[PDB]
């Protein structure tokens, strides 16, 4: 499957993370966590069958590697490392590949092998401002992999810093609410989400509770989650409530077609809101 | 996969059904419905690879058939028939098998080949009062298959009627809120959810908004959905609001481990509430 495996394991990975972080296993069923973990273990091991000699991933071992997919595996695996035993070699191998292979001198990340399952990449599917969409996504995944990989890949901080500058250089001119949300969060992780970019980020929201694009329900849940995470990072608990409320009302569709990004992001964001 | 295929396609099938029935594709994205339908088409065709010569299903073609799984396929396919083209021979073949092969003279349905994925069967996993759990579940699936199969399997109404009597005969003595909920709905479909059984059904709810079992979040969403459907059938719009509100607040986990039954049931129930 390669891509589908990541689609299938996502809901469980982030659900355990959410129940863990919010300490709500009592209501859920404490005896259920081990079986969930076994599912995650199966998914991680299954994904290794698709790790190419380069440490990158693709739907099939015969298919050229996807920059987005490899970054998503690093994003999931970085989070799953707190739940199951993940091999550092595997996670940091992918990180290394992205940095040394897919980043341009201006900090941009490029996709040379588009995923077949375009419904699993969220708002990134809309190609408008995809350079900023991919760069922020990759930057975010790299940030999330720092805990484990920075020590092994000392080039990680630099790649991340260059990515952020590219984002900074193109932030104000962005037209897409989705891109403003994802790059906003990435800039916040960079501690760069200030003044000019700050009002640009906030002023892109509708009713100050969502970063919405017409007729794109799931893109909006995902985007608003990134935004919620950014606001949490800024500790702007002033605009947090409205966002959490809306995100909370979204009729998201868990294991449904096209819901991979919004599932991961909504629970990561809601979990973060509680832990914050 | 056999069992996993049904687990994987469930969220999309009921999501399309829900968005269809509630007419909310505008917000979701009208151009997204066709790709979802293609996913459902892939799932249905994939499931046919697991239809045994007997028209029954199991995780593998080498594995003896599961009564519950075959009934769940009938339940999903009956609903999916309104979304994609489903072969009557396939659906009714399974229905026939259940009736002529798995029902005992007292109306009870028996499971001779337990599913491997016990996390996909919801509250039925708890073996307490499993005879009533399985009989109600199968009865419900058979009821839902009536539209298409009753004309081809004239023995269907009788099997259903015998099943309901078995449930009636054991309703009052039930201890489990989950079993009271599922059998309650089945009795309501039977137009048998009256007086003695009625107060038994209602009085099993907590705060008149949920049929809860301690530490079983997902069993409770599922059971409360069956209960909500029963209430809708009785047109007792008095106790409906509180139930809908709670069901609505449940942090259900879409494509997560152990969420197959609650996903299908919550959206079927919430969709019905709207259309009602």
């Amino acid at each position: 499957c390669g891509e589908q495996n990541m689609i299938g394991m996502t809901p469980t990975v982030i659900a355990v993370h959410y129940l863990d972080q919010t300490e709500q296993w009592e209501k859920f069923g404490l005896e259920k966590r081990q079986e969930a973990l076994e599912l995650i273990k199966k998914g991680y091991t299954q994904q290794l069958a698709f790790k190419q000699p380069i440490s990158a991933y693709a739907a099939f071992n015969n298919r050229p590697p996807s920059t987005w997919l490899t970054a998503y595996v690093s994003r999931v695996f970085s989070l799953a490392a707190n739940l199951i035993a993940i091999d550092s070699q595997v996670l940091c191998g992918a990180v290394k590949w992205l940095i040394l292979e897919k980043q341009k001198p201006d900090g941009v990340f490029q996709e040379d092998g588009p995923v077949i399952h375009q419904e699993m990449i969220g708002g990134f599917r809309n190609t408008k401002e995809a350079d900023v969409s991919l760069t922020a996504f990759v930057l975010i995944a790299l940030q999330e992999a720092r805990d484990i990989c920075e020590g092994q890949v000392n080039s990680l901080p630099g790649s991340i810093n260059k990515a952020g500058e590219y984002l900074e250089a193109s932030y104000l001119n962005l037209q897409r609410p989705y891109t403003v949300a994802i790059a906003g969060y990435a800039l916040a992780l960079m501690n760069k989400l200030e003044e000019p970019y700050l009002t640009k980020f906030l002023n892109t929201a509708k009713d100050r509770n969502r970063w919405e694009e017409p007729g794109q329900q799931l893109y909006n849940v995902e985007a608003t989650s990134y935004a919620l995470l950014a606001l949490l990072l800024l500790k702007d608990f002033d605009s947090v409530p409205p966002v959490v409320r809306w995100l909370n009302d979204e009729r998201y569709y868990g294991g449904g077609y096209g819901s991979t990004q919004a599932t991961f992001m909504v629970f990561q964001a809601l979990a973060q809101y509680r832990a914050d």
